[PDB]
């Protein structure tokens, strides 16, 4: 049935963030931040819990089908097959 | 044991590919075409689905283990070891 | 509670290594070594049976969620966020 399993990790968002936002690695102390939406493959999990700059940790999906229009993309994501693929190779599918 | 679950994404496929072809995703377009084989740890799933250059979304295992001998790996992939691991940190596992 | 699937691949350990045992590709010959804990993002799996430099092939987990202290991370990983997320993007999480 591919569920969407949970996970939980550090987290270094700068702002809120929604549930439903994809996220990266920060390239220097390797958080869970969101993604920037123009670092190829960077993307790693979709947040599942709102959370903000005072989140220490996150809780996020690491597996299952989440559908295009329900991800909460980041703008400077402009092209919709980028947004796609922007999981493969993750446990987590875009439909 | 484990379930092989598929999803689906744009594909950009050269020529026909049949189903249990490694695939990885253009480094330009970012849509789903074949491993080829010689990009470490490019691969990202397996076509479940037999595709070709018309086809504009393909479906592909995101999960799941694979006997290597069922697997249509590409002439460029020679190095058994390499192929057996190609899909290591993925859900998809060689046997 | 996500299912904890094993897999297993070639093996390169130049010593013995105890199951739990962070898991990355070697660069040349792409067989599973024990995880440097220094190389970002290259861990893609947990070793589940205890194995050593003759074993020929390693059963490891490909996914589910272990514990921050069960896992015998490597001496040199000595940043624990880095640890928390040194699986981020596979099916495999930290807690």
């Amino acid at each position: 049935s591919d569920p969407a399993h949970t996970a939980t990790a550090p987290g270094g968002l700068s702002a809120k963030a929604p549930a439903m936002t994809p996220l990266m690695l920060d390239t220097s102390s390797r958080k869970l931040v969101a993604w920037d939406g123009t670092t190829d493959g960077a993307a790693v999990g979709i947040l599942a819990v709102a959370a903000d700059q005072t989140s220490t940790t996150l809780t996020f999906y690491k597996s299952g089908t989440f559908r295009y229009e329900d991800v909460l993309w980041p703008e400077a994501a402009s092209d919709e097959t980028k947004k796609r693929t922007a999981f493969a190779g993750t446990a987590i599918s875009i439909v």
